[PDB]
């Protein structure tokens, strides 16, 4: 026997899967052709679309396109963290005897779903993707939950795998995976103090990790659970909403769809802003048939979020305090999280540790997956 054993990075927002076949951990590409998937589950009149095609339909299907599934998993309905977010989603999360589900309308009927199977649904597609490129049925996986996950959330995110059909070997911490990606545990026989800076698409996770000879210990976590990628897009989306409104003197705001088209355009823009210094927002017949055609500077950009971009440096210290370690004591700075591609966030942190070089060679949206797959081979039999 042998069996392809994949490591999956289930995200909050996006999830990436990857395997390591003889020598390299290759990161299973996507049907549309991406190294990701946005963690989106949609129910319409005909079908239930997971992955990308779901995310694309969220304007034209608001009330019945479920997402941010990972924020519910683990908690009971009467929890605080659910009560706050309950006021921020186009769908409905209800209670069923203390436990929550998402109520939506699937193929004309009205059904309800338990977080672990909304999150399972993603795994299922994530499952298929592994099968697509490898050419065989994939049963073994290793999943990533953040450091702040308690048994409740683990036993659920473990359960998303079981229900997906997956036989989950072990279930590990994101920050840890990252450190393993870089082989920071493959060490040189001293003690190790490592730092993880995930800056997701919705979550800012910071961790300071001690490797005491081959083994990790999870030291101190920290961050803003509502600061992230989308927020950055919101500042852009909020800006152009203004520039256009003032260019024509016609406000778009309360137009659910006009809003989204710009949205996805600001996203596209922001990403290239990490290499190029100029973005180009090009949306045809946006609103009242008017076209929108403009640009945004990388300069202009960094100043839009500047208040937020800058502020992240704060938890770095804050963990480092609880961690009972000085800036210097860290032997590794690992840039995990997609958003860490923004060069403004990069230098801010690189300056913060005073010139130190940053561990950023692997694509900050994959990284947590890379190890997930690696830690798998070891566990693979
Ligand atoms: N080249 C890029 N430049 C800037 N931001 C990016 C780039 N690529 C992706 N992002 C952003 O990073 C976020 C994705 O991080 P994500 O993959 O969700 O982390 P996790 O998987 O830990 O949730 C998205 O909001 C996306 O817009």
């Amino acid at each position: 026997s042998k069996g392809p054993a994949v490591g999956i990075d289930l995200g909050t927002t996006y999830s990436c899967v990857g395997v390591f076949q003889h020598g390299k951990v290759e990161i299973i590409a996507n049907d549309q052709g991406n190294r990701t998937t946005p963690s989106y589950v949609a129910f319409t009149d005909t079908e239930r679309l997971i992955g990308d095609a779901a995310k694309n339909q969220v304007a034209m299907n608001p009330t019945n396109t479920v997402f941010d599934a990972k924020r519910l998993i683990g908690r009971r309905f009467d929890d605080a963290v659910v009560q706050s977010d309950m006021k921020h989603w186009p769908f409905m999360v209800v209670n069923d005897a203390g436990r929550p589900k998402v109520q939506v309308e699937y193929k004309g009927e009205t059904k309800s779903f338990y977080p672990e199977e909304v999150s399972s649904m993603v795994l299922t597609k994530m499952k298929e993707i592994a099968e697509a490129y490898l050419g065989k049925t994939v049963t073994n996986a290793v999943v990533t939950v953040p450091a702040y996950f308690n048994d409740s959330q683990r036993q659920a995110a473990k359960d998303a795998g079981t229900i997906a059909g997956l036989n989950v070997l072990r279930i590990i911490n994101e920050p840890t995976a990252a450190a393993i990606a870089y082989g920071l545990d493959k060490k040189v026989r001293a003690e190790r103090n490592v730092l993880i800076f995930d800056l997701g698409g919705g979550t800012f996770d910071v961790s300071i990790l001690t490797t005491e000879d081959g083994i990790f210990e999870v030291k101190s976590t920290a961050g803003d659970t509502h600061l992230g990628g989308e927020d950055f897009d919101n500042r852009m989306v909020n800006h152009f909403i203004a520039e256009f409104k003032r260019k024509h003197k016609k406000d778009i705001s309360e137009n659910k769809r006009a809003v989204r088209r710009l949205r996805t355009a600001c996203e596209r823009a922001k990403r290239t802003l990490s290499s190029s210094t100029q973005a180009s927002i090009e949306i045809d017949s946006l609103y009242e048939g008017i076209d929108f055609y403009t640009s945004i500077t990388r300069a202009r950009f960094e100043e839009l979020n500047a208040d937020l971009f800058r502020g992240t440096l704060d938890p770095v210290e804050k963990a480092l305090r609880d961690a009972k370690l000085d800036k210097s004591q860290i032997h590794d700075i690992v840039l995990v999280g997609g958003s860490t591609r923004i060069p403004k966030i990069q230098k801010l942190l690189q300056d913060f540790f005073n010139g130190k070089e940053l561990n950023k060679s692997i694509n900050p949206d994959e990284a947590v997956a890379y190890g997930a797959a690696v830690q798998a081979a070891i566990l693979s039999g």
